């Protein structure tokens, strides 16, 4: 499963407002995974698990199409 990360936010309605705009240009699942990080709460905005390299691509493709942020393969935590 690979997955990809579009931003990480401190604000949450920020983070889920992404993951609601990529739930319509993707039909990965989409997910924020929040976690403590310079003492703050930080909120990445996640989706996968991909189930190929050809379909991270052009998932990559469409988010960049859709103008919603730099779409990067991250290892799940
Ligand atoms: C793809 C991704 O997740 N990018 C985020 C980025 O990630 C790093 C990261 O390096 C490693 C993990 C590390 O830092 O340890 C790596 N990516 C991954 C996925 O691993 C890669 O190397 C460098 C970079 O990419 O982290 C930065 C924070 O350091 C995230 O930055 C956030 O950017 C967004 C989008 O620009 C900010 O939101 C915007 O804020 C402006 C005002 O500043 C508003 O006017 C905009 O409306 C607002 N956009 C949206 C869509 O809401 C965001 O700041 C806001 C204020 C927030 O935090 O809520 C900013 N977040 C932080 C914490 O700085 C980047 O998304």
């Amino acid at each position: 499963g690979l997955y990809l990360q579009v931003g990480a936010f401190a604000n949450p309605d920020a983070a889920e407002l992404l993951k609601a705009k990529l739930s319509g240009v993707t039909a990965a699942p989409v997910f924020i995974s929040s976690v403590v990080r310079n003492q703050q709460i930080l909120h990445r905005v996640r989706l996968g698990p991909i189930g190929s390299a050809d379909e991270v691509s052009r998932t990559q493709d469409s988010i960049r199409v859709a103008n919603l942020g730099q779409p990067t393969l991250v290892r799940p935590d």
